[PDB]
């Protein structure tokens, strides 16, 4: 079974999106494109995320779980006005 696991890499992604986080999160920022989407593979190499999996059909499984993020193909942003976050580089 993956399901608790992939419970603790979903709330875990969805700090890296809350409004606390973005607020002075500015390495994710950067490395947003102007829409606001970031590589998985991006969040998949961060520390807290990595610890639990390095399984990135079950990183894409967790954040199909959620109303915090969106996917399109390979990358993620926040769901809500994701255009304000990104910074340049």
């Amino acid at each position: 079974s993956q399901e608790l696991l992939k419970d603790y890499i979903k709330r875990q992604i969805e700090y890296y999106f809350s409004v606390d986080n973005l607020e002075r999160d500015f390495f994710l920022r950067r490395k947003m494109d102007a829409d606001g989407f970031l590589p998985i593979t991006l969040i998949a190499s961060f520390h807290r995320v990595q610890a639990l999996t390095t399984d990135i059909s079950l990183i894409f499984a967790a954040l199909k779980d959620s109303k915090v993020v969106e996917i399109v193909d390979e990358k993620v942003r926040r769901r809500e006005e994701p255009e304000k976050w990104p910074l340049p580089p």
